[PDB]
């Protein structure tokens, strides 16, 4: 099955057309959305005005687990400021592999939302420094959890070797504190160049859906007290492995 599927960037980001949300899309549907987000790292669908609270919880079943919430969700988290570059919940081992946050209420101007394609920003790096980020592991933390994740994950669908950094990254283990803020510049550097990025508008009725196993993302901090408000839900995601094979692993309460 081919969905309408419109890029929106050069090297990220795809809206599907056609799709209206819900549990009971079939799974043909299921799989082309699964495939669609493996390929574009975030996608978008417009005008899911019907989606309400339950139903996006439960289209969100279809692709995963969901890991205070909206009444009477389980799952349902409410959000109404993340604007630093980061992929979600990186101090902990098996972070989340999805989200999926519909814009609830969206302001007249302002408000966005940008993504990075972090297999990409691997991808563009010269070989030796491609050769090096292969090697290097960074600790991730919240500060209180500490986590040790590779640099470089191979993605356990596509095989995509992917960079895992952004601002949870505490420091590149093994080496001096100048020398681990001149690697994390230069690595981080190649994710968030805007050639990597889509930037979305959003629009009430809004969905997105992003593998946040090689993406980052920034909410756009300038719509100053215009109200604000989205609706995410999570999905469980694995243990990163790293191109040796090597899992992450917890180093801190
Ligand atoms: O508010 C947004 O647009 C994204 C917020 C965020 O980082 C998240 O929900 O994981
Ligand atoms: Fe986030």
């Amino acid at each position: 099955l081919e969905l309408d599927v419109h890029p929106v960037a050069g090297r990220i980001g795809a809206e599907i057309r056609g799709v209206k949300l819900s549990p009971d899309l079939d799974a043909a549907t299921v799989e082309a959305i699964q495939a669609a987000l493996v390929r574009h790292k975030v996608i978008f669908f417009r005008g899911q005005t019907h989606l309400d609270d339950q139903s996006q919880e439960g289209f969100a079943k279809l692709l995963g687990e969901p890991v205070p919430v909206v009444d009477g969700t389980r799952y349902l988290l409410q959000l109404d400021r993340a604007n630093s570059w980061h992929t979600d919940v990186t101090f902990v081992e098996a972070y989340p592999k999805a989200s999926i946050l519909r814009s609830v209420v969206a302001p007249a101007s302002g408000g966005d939302t940008v993504w990075a394609n972090t297999a990409a920003a691997y991808q563009e790096l010269p070989e030796p420094l491609r050769e090096l980020a292969d090697k290097l592991w960074a600790v991730h933390s919240n500060e209180v959890y500490e986590t040790e994740h590779p640099v470089v994950r191979v993605h356990p669908i596509s095989g995509e070797r992917a960079l895992q950094l952004g601002h949870f990254v505490k420091r590149i283990k093994g080496y001096s504190l100048a020398d681990s803020q001149h690697l994390f510049a230069v690595l981080q550097g190649h994710v968030t160049r805007l050639e990597n990025t889509v930037r979305w508008r959003w629009e009430a009725g809004d969905v997105a859906i992003w593998d946040n196993r090689a993406t980052q993302h920034y909410a756009v901090d300038d719509y100053g007290t215009q109200p604000r408000i989205v609706r995410r839900v999570t999905l469980a995601g694995e243990v990163p492995v790293g191109v040796d094979g090597q899992l992450s692993r917890t180093t801190r309460k």
